[PDB]
């Protein structure tokens, strides 16, 4: 179970690469399924230094857009840097011009980064690469050309937005960002972008605030990375990782310098009625953790099931993700993670109906969970999770599901990237009911978030494949490849090898063609 | 996994029986191991009503002492009521005379029960049956005669004592009970009874207070059921189940009426240096749970590993253990448990060395756990467990280990009784490192706490058997039997059937002969 990486091949995930001018034909081993037709689109950093000025953090390198195309069993690979302000101005001036998450730039107002290195998602007929700021970047998903920059503040009152909007079957987009909501107060706004309507105009110009969540601290919003969505409810988790706005507006500093941990609050969970557009005043509380990715959320009788990838503790996990740390040799990478928060997959169960006559008791009356929710006299509901996966410094992270058909609904399976002291080195499948797992790994191979693609005529939940981009440096070996696994048991079906390196990618999607 | 008991045979665990005048030869099926030589001694209630006056709670029925003897593959069974004050006076007066845990008796000073229905343990050359009060009862382990009543208050300043003293290899006994310790204050005392010394006098007359733990509340001690012991440390867990002494001394009421839950404190964990006899001022804190049984505790580098059978929530679990509830039909037993705390086996890891320079970080630097301990600025150490077993209303309870050789030391295996909505219906083995489990169960069979007995030539931790007393009522069937399982995989080795019923038993021991 404890796998070692003494060769240090994971360092290639963080080495600069060049863009291609046209797509590259990939060498196929095994058999690419013939129904797999479309484009795997993924974002990540590709330039980790501008000349002699280095980027310091994992989330600083300049956005590179990757694409693997699949048709009739053949595969191509293409990549282009996103022509953002951050990238363009850095190429023009031959230096780092915009301040990135953990890299301050040396020398009009505050120039917020639009380095869209995190994720890509559809709004209407368009696709937008994003990071976590107010700026998103329209891209062409066939050529990978950078179409335009969009400033979300032109359309709605929010200071940022997550790279994990939820998208319903009709194309309706929901997302969360903090704002200066009320009188002398901070809040978090849920924005809804409708699908493309008859009049064919930009759906973003029809953005609106659906509902607002209160903040635990008047002047300090929590860092929100993702959130939960069901047909009827929105779920938001407020962690003790706080953004100090006073400290940001003072400054030259970077984004990381403005984060702090609130030691006493623990985690507050909030639910809103999605259709009635109304915050529900249920004071759900639990112990402290970092949270980046919701796995999935759904309704079961009068309860919300909330599956989370947690990190136990209140220190901000991103402190362990500086490039210097991740480029260290293996023994030192392990040492660096010794005092880090511990990863754990957790199921929380939130009762929707709080009856006073149950004060002091466990309200989770469901038959198939060990999660609990205690109603206290002060009207807080204290929650304990059911643990679904727990491995020592072995994270099930970057979770993916059969989203289109089981997102926001009762489900059984999640796929994830396994992180070993923060270094990605395996792919995982988790049965969230039985807790059985499947694993894929090979020595000296470092994979990316697995994306699920259904067989188009699937009736079962895991009838399909997962795709992952893998780096595998070494003598007598192709430096990278696209991996295709059978979603049933994570056995290898095919892989598509390329002869150039591919750096780390965070998120992406499969666009059926 | 969800086993049903529509026939309601579990009710026989709570039906009055008669004592025997001499031992009964048991009918053997399979093969009793020839090295198994000695006496299985177990305590439990055997009289659930005095004439027409009923006892109400599981911990009220009058103490019955059971014994299965093993020699050269043959088995006898014997049982006698313990001639306590509670029992004797009830037979004399033809009514309930002493107030039991959940049964008040109708008409100075305060007459505290000596109903020794819980456990039996050795002190020097003697054996004592006990409950949780200041009165313990010397018994003869061969004849099952009741020798004498001992009032612990004659020897040491404590108001009670648990039924789970720890006993070292040399015979030294440690235990915990609360006391009016300091000025205007409550505390908990650790008492040590030495082994039988040269002068041959009663070791109890040489009892002494080793160390004292402070209380979270000035006038309200927590209910303490058991505690942890290693070669060098004592571990005590202070739960939010509190005893209200003011409410007790006011009263006619019973013991149960004086319990309450503190909603805000959570759980406080305390450690004392055993050899230097000194409380260590480390403020370990975690979320609320009920706790009855420590599984085992041990030292690993500079950390205490603390394995616990927990119930998630602060409502007192004993509220669900009234005889009326446990005698209900199956569907109503399940309904009654719907809002109960959820059982969970948990490993906590307590750092012994708290360095201020790690404030805000996880101090658990061990490689093979996901347990964490966060050092806060206010100097509390917040703890999160590693979950070892978690099943919906399915408790791994009444834990036992290879105590003599692995108690207080690094270990791998625990055995337990599986409770299904509080009804015992299976036997379990847990590998505390890998989390693999083994299960024994048969329809309509309701077993007792499994006791481990080692093979004389054992090379490994689980080389031996577990013994359990099982009730199995029904047509064409022996109403009860002693079950012998192989500790390796919990496969059946033998059983020793008797033709009379055997009610529920709580704890006991095997006395090698
Ligand atoms: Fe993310
Ligand atoms: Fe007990």
């Amino acid at each position: 179970s404890q796998v070692e990486h003494p060769a240090g091949g994971y360092k290639k995930l963080f080495e600069t690469v060049e863009e291609l001018s046209s797509p590259l034909t990939a060498h196929v081993t095994g058999r690419i399924p013939l129904w797999l037709t479309g484009s795997l689109l993924r974002c990540g950093p590709g330039l980790f230094e501008v000349g002699s000025e280095p980027f310091y953090h994992l989330f600083d390198g300049q956005a590179l857009l990757h694409k693997f195309d699949f048709k009739e069993g053949h595969v191509t690979y293409h990549r282009r840097f996103i022509r953002t302000d951050a990238y363009v101005r850095a190429m023009t001036e031959k230096r780092i011009v915009i301040t990135e998450f953990g890299t301050c730039a040396f020398p009009r107002g505050v120039e917020v980064t639009d380095n869209a290195l995190v994720n890509i998602y559809p709004v209407g007929e368009d696709y937008y690469a994003c990071t976590e700021t107010n700026f998103i970047t329209k891209v062409n998903p066939e050529t990978l050309e950078t179409i335009k920059q969009v400033d979300l503040c032109n359309y709605v009152s929010v200071n940022g937005a997550t790279a994990h909007p939820h998208i319903e079957n009709d194309g309706t987009v929901y997302n969360i960002g903090n704002c200066f909501g009320k009188n002398f107060s901070i809040a978090y706004n849920i924005v809804k972008i409708p699908p493309l309507q008859a009049d064919k105009e930009d759906p973003i110009s029809k953005s609106e605030i659906v509902v607002q969540f209160p903040c635990s601290d008047r002047f300090k919003p929590s860092y929100v990375h993702s959130f939960g969505l069901t047909p009827n409810y929105i779920v938001f988790v407020e962690t003790p990782v706080k953004i100090n706005l006073f400290k940001f507006l003072s400054s030259g500093a970077n984004y990381m310098d403005c984060f702090e941990s609130n030691e006493t609050m623990g985690v507050w969970l909030h639910i809103a009625d999605k259709k009635r557009k109304k915050y529900i005043n249920n004071k759900y509380r639990t112990s402290p953790f970092n949270l980046f990715h919701h796995i999935n959320t759904y309704e079961d009788h009068e309860f919300l099931i909330v599956d989370l990838c947690c990190w136990k503790g209140f220190e901000f996990v991103y402190n362990y993700l500086y490039l210097a740390n991740l480029r260290e040799n293996w023994e030192e990478v392990k040492k660096n993670a010794r005092k880090a928060p511990q990863p754990e997959v957790r199921r929380y169960v939130l009762p929707l109906n709080i009856d006073k006559a149950d004060t002091g008791k466990n309200l989770v009356t469901l038959p198939n969970t060990t999660a609990t929710a205690i109603l206290c006299s002060d009207e807080t509901i204290w929650l304990e999770p059911e643990v679904l996966f727990s491995g020592p410094r072995q994270a099930f992270e970057f979770p993916q599901i059969n989203y289109q058909k089981y997102g926001g609904k009762p489900y059984t399976y999640a796929y994830g990237l396994g992180l070993n002291h923060f270094v990605p080195d395996r792919l995982c499948k988790l049965n969230v009911k039985t807790k059985e797992t499947w694993v894929w790994q090979e020595p000296d191979s470092y994979p990316s978030e697995p994306i699920f693609v259904s067989h188009p005529d699937a009736l079962e939940e895991d009838d399909g494949v997962v795709l992952s981009v893998v780096v595998s440096p070494g003598a007598g070996q192709k430096p990278a490849y696209l991996l295709i696994l059978n979603a049933k048991d994570l056995s290898e079906v095919a892989r598509a090898e390329v002869e150039i390196n591919i750096p780390v990618t965070f998120h992406g999607l499969f666009k059926k063609s």
